[PDB]
């Protein structure tokens, strides 16, 4: 009663590290983009689960997960053997604090990301009524190589041309992928090309400021921890709670050990 079980009806895998699969969504399953929910299995007899942003638009049919597979993780582990229908278990009760409504209004939103932790804007870039909130919405995806930008060919090719979102997303989505270990146009840690201006200068957008910039933040502890600082020099304020508004918003990828 505290999950539903559903068929996996696509896996995909984008590198050693790095694999999307999706599923059936069960009719009750209503989510605001950018929440997350608890995905799992069954493993000795008992359930497996860990929090998963749903990266799905709440329109969409099916659910889509982006996912790590770490080889001694407990769930991702097994989970990275997923096979098309294959059973894996979804909760019911979605949260996070990634929601449109808890941002204060502005011109300019950043969607600041690392690795799998593009994630829930997977989800808020399929949103069409994000674009009506903002002039442009900014995806920053830093990964470490060329090859672990995922879904790059949605964000350069496909989705301006969706046939349900491409008239929103063609002049106001803004893609920035960045590389951190090998040569690229964009190149290192989103924080420091943030700070240094290089951000600001390849977009076309000026420097960020309280009164037409927000943000939302899904990376590491360590990444939340540094960006938090740069937007606070740059004097937003974050939201102190879920539900509560605020300049941007945060939320872990995941929790270190
Ligand atoms: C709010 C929230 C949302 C999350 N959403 C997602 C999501 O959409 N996709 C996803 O892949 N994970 C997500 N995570 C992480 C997820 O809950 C699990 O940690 C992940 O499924 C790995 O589970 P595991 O049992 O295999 O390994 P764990 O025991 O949970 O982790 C093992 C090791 O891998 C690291 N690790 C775990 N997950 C990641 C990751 N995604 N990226 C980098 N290092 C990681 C941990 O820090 C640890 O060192 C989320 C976590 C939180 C708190
Ligand atoms: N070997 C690979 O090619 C590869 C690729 C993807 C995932 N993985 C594995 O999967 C797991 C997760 O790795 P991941 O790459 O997804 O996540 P990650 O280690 O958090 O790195 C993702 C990106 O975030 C950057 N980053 C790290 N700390 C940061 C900070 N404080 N502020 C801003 N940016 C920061 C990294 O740059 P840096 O390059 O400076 O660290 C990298 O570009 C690990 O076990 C890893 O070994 C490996
Ligand atoms: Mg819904």
């Amino acid at each position: 009663a505290a999950f539903n079980t559903q068929k996996v009806l696509s896996v995909h895998h984008w590198t050693d590290a790095y694999f999307t699969f999706t599923c059936i969504r069960d009719e009750s399953l209503r989510f605001e983009n950018g929440q997350f929910v608890m995905v799992g299995l069954m493993a000795d007899g008992k359930p497996l689960m860990r929090a998963y942003s749903v990266a799905s638009a709440n329109w969409e049919e099916h659910l889509e997960f982006f996912s790590i597979k770490v080889q001694d993780g407990p769930l991702t582990s097994r989970l990275q053997h997923l096979k098309v229908g294959d059973e894996v278990l979804i909760s019911k009760k979605p949260t996070g604090t990634l929601v449109a409504c808890d941002l204060n209004p502005g011109k300019h939103l950043y969607l600041l990301s690392t690795g799998t932790g593009i994630a829930p804007f997977l989800s808020i870039t399929k949103d069409p009524e994000i674009y009506e909130q903002f002039e442009k919405i900014i995806l920053v995806h830093g990964v470490r190589y060329k090859k672990d930008l995922a879904y790059y060919d949605r964000f350069t090719k496909e989705l301006p041309e969706h046939e349900y979102l491409g008239d929103l997303v063609k002049e106001k989505l803004i893609y920035y992928p960045i590389v951190s270990r090998e040569e690229f146009e964009h190149r290192g840690r989103l924080t420091d090309l943030m700070v240094s201006g290089k951000l600001f200068e390849d977009i076309g957008l000026p420097k960020i400021n309280p009164q037409d910039d927000r943000a939302m933040l899904c990376g590491s502890p360590a990444m939340l921890k540094d960006t938090c600082k740069v937007l606070d020099d740059f004097g937003l304020t974050v939201s102190p709670k879920t539900g509560v508004r605020g300049d941007y918003l945060i939320e872990r990828a995941f929790v270190d050990q």
